[PDB]
């Protein structure tokens, strides 16, 4: 479970973490969040 994948849904830079909440709930994921290594939206999944 919270597995790191960045959200292959996001069309674009992790500006926020609001869109990229979403883009991981539409995922097989849970959370989402910019991942400390770039700016890409960085999901979590419940693996």
């Amino acid at each position: 479970r919270e597995c790191k994948t960045e959200s292959n849904t996001f069309p674009g830079i992790c500006i926020t973490k609001p869109p990229c909440r979403k883009a991981c709930i539409s995922e097989k994921f849970t959370d989402g969040h910019c991942s400390k290594i770039l700016r890409r939206c960085l999901c979590t999944k419940p693996c």
